[PDB]
Formats: C-alpha cells, structure tokens, sequence
C-alpha cells in the first residue's frame, strides 16, 4: 500500500515568533519546576509523586542531575512509607534510575507464605503502583513473582467504578504499562488524557508540560519534513515500486529511541538508516533472485562504488544510495571529527544482508532449522543490532569505546534483540506461513519441540519475559558504558512491544498500531 500520509510533512515552516514564545515561558517554568525538586522539608512520598509526575509529563530530561541527587539520597536511606502505594512507586523509580534497591521492601506486605496480602485488594493506588513496579522487576525478585498477576486482577475488578481521570490511568495501564511504552506516546497520553484532568493538577507544571510537548513536536516536524523531502529526491517510490513507503513510520522508531532535542541529528541519521534498510528488506522479500541476491551481498560486503557495475539496473539504484548515505555520515561528522566510527555502523549493515541471504537460501532450500540455528540468523535480521549501533552515530558523546562495547553484544543488547524477534515471529506467524515461509521462528520452534503453535507461541512469550529481565539486569549500576548509550537499546524494545500490542501486527500494517500515535504526536498539537 502508498503512503497514507501524502505529502502532509513534505513541508513545516515553524513560526519562529511562537517558538521563542514558547522557549521564554518554558525557561521560567524551568526553574520554578527546578526549585519545586529543590525544595527542604518535603516527604518521601510527595518528593517521589513529584518526580514521577514530571518524568510522565515527559520533563524530566530537563532535570537529570536534580533527579538523579534526590533518587540517590532516597537510595542511601532506605525505609519505611509502611505503605504499598509509596513503596512500590521508590522501587520503580530507583531501578529505572539503576540503584539497585532490595525487593525485600514489599516483605511486609506479603504473608508468611511469600504471597501479596489479599487485603490490600481495596488500596487502588497501592495497586497501580505495584503494577506498574512489577514490570522493572530483574531474575533476582522472584518475590515480585505474583505481583502482576495479583494487582492486574484486582485492577480489573476495581476500574469500571473508579472516578476520572484515575480510571482512564488504570484501564490505560492494564492495556500499556509505562515502563514498556514509548516515551513520547505515553507522555502524550498522560498530558492530555489524565494530568490535565486532574482535579488536583499542578497547573505549572502542566503549563510547562504543553509547551515543551508542542514546543519539540515542532522540532520533530522540521526534521520529518527534511527528512521527507530528502526521501522524495531519492523517488524509490517511482524507481523501486516494489518497495514499502514508510518513512513516516521509519521516523516515528527514531523518535521513539530519542525524543529530545540534543538529539536531533542523531534521529535524522537514524531514520535514513530505517528507511534505507527497509528498502534493501524489501529486495530480498518480494524481487530478487538467488543470482541477483547473492551478487548483492557481495557487493554490500566489498563496500566500494567499482562493485555497482555486477549488479541489476534497479539493484545498482539501491548500492548507490547506501554508499552514498554513510559517505554523508562521515561528512556531517567530519566536523567534530567522529567520521571513524560510521564503520560500525557500516559493518551491522553487512551482517544484516548476510543473514538476508542465508534467509532467503532457507526459504528457497524449504529448511526449517532447530530454534538454535534458526536465532543464531534470525536475531541480526530483525535490524536491531544495526539500529542500536546507528543510534550512536549522532550522539556527540559516544565514543570509540562505546561502540568496543556494544560490537560485542552485551546482554542487554541480546535482550532487545530477543524481543524484537520474538514478539515480531509471534504476530506475524500465521501470515508468513501462508507465504511459504517454513523457517519463521515459531515453525521452527513447534517441528524443534515437537510442540503446537500455542505452545511454541508461549514459548516466545517466556523468552520475551526473560528478555526483559535481562534488560532491567542491565540498567543496574554500576553500567557498563553511560546510561545514555542503554536508553537507546530499552527504547528499542519499548518500540516493539507498542508496535505490536496485544500481537496486533503492526509491521505489516501501520493504519493498525501507528497511525494513532503518529497523529498525536507528528500532527496534532496538545491543545493549552
Ligand atoms: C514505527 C516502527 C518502526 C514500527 C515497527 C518497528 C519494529 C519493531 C520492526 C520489526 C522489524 C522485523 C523484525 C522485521 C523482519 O525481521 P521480518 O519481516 O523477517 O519479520
Ligand atoms: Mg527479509
Ligand atoms: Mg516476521
Ligand atoms: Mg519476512
């Protein structure tokens, strides 16, 4: 299918006027928000209310050392808001902030048998925290082992008679949890659906929560229309007809791994990258033959224009492009003098159309692979090793070290990785089945087990779970690298828990998953 977005973001001239507008209130609002955190005297429970309520206003990015302070002094402290709702929002806090604070914290509320007392059913905001604490939880808190399940049923059961917004919070949660969204789509959400309904809002903070929103949205527009016009001169769409025009959906990846705006250049490269993988996706799918495909990977792994010459008119259209693409990588980092590092980049990107090739020699062979052979492929072609080491690239800070460190493939890396392939072989079973494709994951899993589809699909789902574990394991100080090089790689697997919600496919199918989210956060400002 086309584009269902036209040339909507083809063009955004930002009213210079109103931005400066926005920028001068936000600078104010910045530091009485600043003074709110820095404010003596105040509770645990208001101080962590306070900084929760600024990171779901999506915010906090304007605070990372005052939050980073407080968290940590709560963190050397330890203690007792003898209450569930208090005591399970510091647990979350701290372990996405990486302290890695005990889980023997919720003992007291659990009886003598390790389970939750089932009198805490009536607290609903005890509950949600629980809830939305239950998801941060690593392989060592296996006393959060019923967590989930214990505050999702009495969730259930309390939310039809819940007064507003706080029903919509719950109900939102049970479908979206906040620790496993996209940051931009669940501060949307919070904005407008719940804290601007909020009987007792913070009206400053919610004044600076609407302008910063729309103040970055406009900055995301400005990129996406450069980004448009950039994809229009290339004009696949007329050239390469066989391929998928998503860069409207390849964009809204790149903002999901990074919203803010110091990161603007690194989401532009970013998205270049998606969009451009995409299409080399697309010719080894629905196009290409064995001879065309196979002199194709070669010339990807020879890297050098000379090669354009043993490859099909319309493959040379793709070659070029990509060669093309990295030399303006190195170019626009020649300036800070970080142009060697695009080799890593460079070297992902082979890796993936390798295990393209091997794909498609499955696919023509009819081989259906143990789960073992089958991952050892299968995790590079979902692209995220190649996205995670892309993301680096317009990150001024990362250095040669940094990308040392993910060229081996950490644990967390390997866990995004999972999910993706995963989740992704669980909602899109059934229909490349229908295409043949007798390697996809959950085949090869059901004929290696010797189990049925549910089966193999529960299967996933527990390596999905244990995936998670994994990535929260990673977050834990001390890191190995600096946080800001491990958000990128969460982010990622946040994108694909929310493109493929309740196993809806929403790869295949954007108008399904995204399009709501590309409205609310590309075209629709939050009205003040
Ligand atoms: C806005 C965006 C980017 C939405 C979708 C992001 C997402 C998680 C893509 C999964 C990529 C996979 C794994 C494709 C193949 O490996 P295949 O076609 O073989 O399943
Ligand atoms: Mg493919
Ligand atoms: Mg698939
Ligand atoms: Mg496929």
């Amino acid at each position: 299918s086309p584009s269902l977005w036209g040339d909507q973001f083809l063009s955004f001239s930002i009213d210079n006027q109103v931005a400066e507008k926005y920028a001068k209130e936000i600078e104010a609002l910045k530091e009485q928000t600043r003074n709110m955190l820095l404010a003596t005297g105040m509770k645990l429970a208001d101080t962590l209310n306070l900084i929760d309520t600024i990171e779901r206003l999506g915010i906090s990015y304007h605070f990372e050392k005052e939050i980073d302070d407080i968290l940590d002094q709560i963190y050397n402290q330890n203690s007792n808001c003898n209450d569930l709702c208090t005591s399970a929002l510091q647990f979350r806090l701290l372990r996405q902030h990486g302290f890695n604070i005990s889980p023997e914290i919720f003992s007291k509320f659990q009886d003598e048998n390790g389970k939750f007392k089932e009198s805490l059913a009536s607290d609903v905001l005890g509950l949600l925290n629980l809830y939305e604490a239950s998801h941060v939880r690593t392989h060592a808190d296996d006393i959060l082992e019923d967590a989930l399940a214990f505050s999702t049923i009495h969730l259930e059961s309390a939310a039809p008679h819940l007064k507003s917004p706080l029903r919509e919070q719950v109900t939102h949660a049970l479908e979206q949890c906040l620790h496993k969204g996209v940051p931009r789509v669940e501060t949307r959400f919070f904005i407008s659906s719940i804290y601007d309904k909020e009987q007792s809002k913070n009206n400053v903070l919610l004044r600076f929560a609407k302008l910063d929103f729309n103040l970055l949205q406009m900055l995301h527009k400005q990129e996406l229309a450069q980004v448009s016009r950039w994809w229009k001169d290339l004009d696949f769409v007329t050239t390469l007809p066989y391929a998928r025009d998503r860069v409207v959906e390849c964009y809204f990846s790149a903002l999901g791994v990074y919203f803010e705006p110091q990161y603007s250049q690194a989401r532009v490269m970013l998205v270049k990258t998606i969009s451009m993988i995409s299409i080399v996706d697309d010719t080894f799918d629905a196009y290409g033959t064995v001879k065309e495909l196979e002199a194709y990977t070669d010339a990807i792994q020879r890297w050098d224009i000379n090669e354009i010459d043993r490859l099909p008119d319309y493959m040379k259209i793709s070659y070029k492009a990509i060669l093309d693409l990295y030399k303006d990588y190195e170019k626009e980092l020649s300036s800070a003098g970080r142009s060697h590092i695009v080799c890593h980049a460079i070297e992902r990107m082979k890796e993936v159309v390798r295990n393209y090739n091997v794909e498609s020699t499955w696919f023509i062979e009819g081989y259906t692979p143990p789960v073992s052979e089958y991952l050892s492929n299968a995790l590079a072609t979902t692209t995220y090793y190649y996205l995670a080491t892309t993301s680096y690239l317009g990150m001024k800070s990362a250095t040669e070290q940094d990308f040392e460190w993910l060229s081996k493939n950490p644990k967390i890396l390997e866990a995004s990785v999972i999910i993706c392939r995963v989740i992704d072989d669980t909602a899109t079973y059934e229909v490349e089945k229908s295409r043949g494709q007798i390697a996809t994951g959950i085949e090869c899993c059901m004929r290696d087990y010797g189990i049925s589809t549910k089966e193999a699909m529960a299967k996933f789902q527990n390596m999905a779970e244990t995936a998670w574990k994994d990535i929260n394991e990673g977050l834990l100080r001390p890191t190995p690298v600096s946080t800001e090089f491990l958000t990128p790689i969460l982010n990622l697997a946040r994108i694909v828990e929310v493109t493929y919600i309740h196993n809806l496919d929403g790869y295949t199918h954007p108008e399904e998953v995204l399009k709501p989210h590309i409205i609310n956060l590309l075209v629709d400002s939050i009205k003040i």
